[PDB]
């Protein structure tokens, strides 16, 4: 059942439900099993996230949700379904999203930072490894929001860990502010969960430069 | 090549080594695809351990090594390679396995407890999820290890999440005391890694309760 | 300025406000320098919690407020100011005290239990310490709360470190529940603070033992 | 019973022994009880540093001890004694210092860095609070070491929380480094310690950029 739909974007009612006293919706990205974030155009990437960011909010203000979470699930170890490109917005009657999730969960590590937007590296993250924070203040930053994204999920498919294939992305309305954290999605090494033994480095720092190289242009 | 041989237990040299000034050597638990530790005899699981125990504390004793690592890797989510059952020793030149682990990560809350072994919930975990201690003061209980190492991964194979398939097996030599920690591995839910909403209970005294009930007889 | 009084329970407009957008209050507990909530009888102790939740509660209930929050302060280690025995009710404007603590900081290992109340030790406290954490399911269980407290109050100031002399509780209205969360201050040893060296025995199944040995009678 | 003397700087046998199986030890700063870390002159705080370092080194060196503790406490709520300007040495016989402390306690945020030190603050501090970490790699940049404590002392001291008046220091031979960690200690905000509500910026950034205005000269 269509809800709403933009060219190739299409937010569908999830015809399996499994949570209950929940609305749950799939929002089908692309008409192709072959595009995903880091492959989609400038164009195609904003109109992606306004439509998204648009149909979340705008269903958060029906009074019969007492909040309602947009997020994605990409590659094998995200926790996702579909093997085509999709998020999902689910309403929630009961549940407020933020409650479980404090302030200092999108501080941290400045990557990169101006009056409009700032990304950062969480070191105080949700679950406690890696976190990409993008906070605008104003929903007329919508466009820069896109585009930070685009770059951060490249840098985690490409570089990260030399190649990661699964991340998730968390938005969240808060102090009214728009967030978007981006978390890759990796089997962490035996000797790491065992033995805090790395094969890579750990240092929070490390990460800031590599990241940094992908907003250089 | 052939380090030692008891039965179908059988100790390879890893013939793709893979970490520089490290002794990488691969553990045989069967010569059967099918067997693993929730389905061996209490013979050959007591095997099993004491041959693992004994080659593990006596590779430590030659002075090429800081330390010798003894772990095992069980299911898709473990981190693991070969679909046989198996274990693996890693003797390290320069690196010492206890240097980044506390003991603090091997207290914890009691399942099951007397003078020979403990079997706790670490309540300051080193990865942060649930991690099984089981600890023996003297090396004669080592039959009573190997039973409490049995018992818990026959939990988390079959009620721990209605069934979790993955798992890891530690082992540390610290304060003159042999402990298993036992690592359940699973892709966490993402409503819970970007918004802390379990499914299930996170209740350390639910798993205490559900886990006590395979000590019962 | 007298906002209510209940004999000796005085309910005062804190005098020197430091705190923007925010409505503070003082609740004086006795008339008597001396008494303090491990000296109070048990009537006394039942009158004063009484009162303090019936405010707060209430004073919620207005408009002008987003939460209200209720907790006290004891001792030199504690952050309070007054050397008589106080509680503090401060009215929030445009904060919500909920939103950084999350449903897991008042989950633990249990002391005691029954339909009625719940006392446990956070195995994730907000801090990272020792946290007691009081909760009843119904208004009607207020007496056996105040009870908690004081038995809880009591182990602190004798037993917990040998004597604590310093401590916080902190009242939340959380998932329609009323919790107290009773927490020891002390000056943390810097052989712990610098190498985690403890002095005592950092074991949360310890404190849970000699804390039980308060409600035998 | 006198050890070493330098002047004013010297090192007694601690008459007052309350640890077993531990060789306790004072070391005197100076011969006045007006001065400190952030008062002394460039040559004296070079000399306290040296004097320290040498003896705390030194005493590990003798095989009866399996580590030897080089730190300080500063101010009514670090967990001192005496009032005088004084260290402390503990030769311990069976505790070694690393064992529960982790390679990650002393990465972080970059305030100073060259080929000779590292100063950082701590993403993964040992209690979760602040905590600066002054690295060298060799023993010939001790001096440096010295400046940088003496500037982050002064710091603390000066323009963190708008004066704190406590700190420690610890010292650490890690992976053929010395390490110095520089906590501040206060009393924690109550409002923080169980709504985690702060009253300044909890912002690692934040100090990051107040603490590199005092190495601008
Ligand atoms: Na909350
Ligand atoms: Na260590
Ligand atoms: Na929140
Ligand atoms: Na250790
Ligand atoms: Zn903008
Ligand atoms: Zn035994
Ligand atoms: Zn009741
Ligand atoms: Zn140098």
């Amino acid at each position: 059942d269509i809800l709403a739909t933009e060219g190739s974007i299409i937010w569908l009612k999830n015809k399996f439900p499994t949570l209950k006293d929940t609305f749950q919706t799939v929002l089908i990205e692309t008409d192709n099993c072959e595009d995903h974030i880091a492959t989609y155009t400038e164009e195609h990437m904003r109109s992606l996230i306004r439509f998204s960011i648009k149909h979340w909010l705008n269903l958060q203000k029906n009074e019969e949700f007492t909040s309602v979470i947009l997020y994605k699930n990409h590659g094998p170890f995200s926790g996702g379904s579909l093997h085509h490109a999709h998020m999902q917005i689910i309403g929630m009657k009961y549940v407020n999203y933020l409650d479980n999730v404090e302030q200092d969960n999108f501080q941290g590590v400045i990557v990169q930072k101006n009056e409009h937007i700032e990304l950062n590296i969480s070191d105080r993250p949700i679950i406690g490894f890696t976190e990409f924070n993008i906070i605008i203040e104003d929903i007329g930053c919508i466009d820069e929001l896109a585009n930070y994204i685009q770059q951060t999920v490249r840098y985690i498919l490409t570089d990260f860990h030399k190649g990661c294939s699964s991340y998730n992305l968390f938005f969240y309305y808060l102090n009214e502010k728009i967030i978007c954290k981006v978390v890759p999605r990796f089997v962490v090494s035996p000797l790491y969960v065992g033995y805090k033994i790395p094969q890579v480095s750990t240092k929070i720092e490390d990460v800031k430069i590599q990241l940094a190289a992908y907003f250089t242009k």
